[PDB]
């Protein structure tokens, strides 16, 4: 249960501070 | 107590890992 969870916040979270890296690139 | 310290901590250095990242990109 909190597994999945903790997966799509990773995945969440990895996708916005890469995106933030490259904008900021 | 620690675990804000853990948080404040990661995201400081989160910000600064991806502004290093990009300004050498």
């Amino acid at each position: 249960s909190a597994r999945i969870v903790a997966g799509v916040w990773w995945f969440f979270t990895l996708i916005i501070i890469s995106s933030y890296t490259a904008n900021l690139a």
